[PDB]
């Protein structure tokens, strides 16, 4: 009950880091230094976008637990649905940031 | 029929929900400069808040439909669908919120 | 199936296509108020922003495909979603580019 309330919430904090880290990386790209310093700095918001991406996993892992148990509550649902949405954020900041080390290199 | 259509206006209403969440957060990340116009945020605010309360009651007459067809898989997902859009529609206020108040 | 990751994958490169895109463009609006703006460059950004549209339009006709004969399942839902980012990004980037072209001349 409250449990997939906070837990929708913990999914939308991280989906909105993500879409910080995604803008980083964004303009990490359009700024292509190069150099060890630009390097460094895009290897870590590959790190951080990684790190985001399995902390959402663990969320949707969480949510479809609480939504067997909720026998499909919609706060269950949409729970499990932020849950999601935070680990397609989080991904699309991975790529987003695979492209800015490679391109720094 | 009904069922589609209802499904087709969940639809219409996540996306425009993810618009706004983009542009309350382009004025959130703005706030943070010092030059954001909570005008502008208040004009965010009140369309996530529309978008949000079309998306419920979209869901009020999706489970109308779905126990008037008695559980049919596309009421189902017409259902589904308007549960989505209302999750979309929420996050965006919260965040056409949080960049109203760093504005202010 | 694995259509559907390819497809969420390619949408997620038109949207940070389109974004970089944008960026140009917004850059050229504001050296068009300086007088320094190429009309040749803001009609070139304008060209390129209205080819990510068009793959964007085609990305969401194969997702809504996909999505059809997948039966709603949650990749093919993700790969719709990313379509839908990448043509918003696309439209904002075209946007933007005819302002930056409409001032250069």
């Amino acid at each position: 009950a409250e449990e997939a309330e906070r837990l929708r919430r913990e999914a939308e904090r991280n989906r909105e880091k993500a879409e910080e880290q995604r803008e980083k990386a964004k303009k990490a790209y359009e700024k292509a230094k190069k150099g060890e310093a630009s390097e460094e700095h895009a290897a870590a918001l590959l790190a951080e976008a990684a790190v985001l991406e399995l902390k959402a996993v663990l969320l949707t892992l969480e949510a479809r637990r609480l939504y067997k148990e909720l026998g499909g509550d919609e706060r269950a649902r949409e729970a499990l649905e932020a849950a999601e949405r935070a680990r397609e954020a989080a991904r699309e900041a991975r790529e987003v940031a695979e492209k800015a080390y490679d391109a720094a290199s």
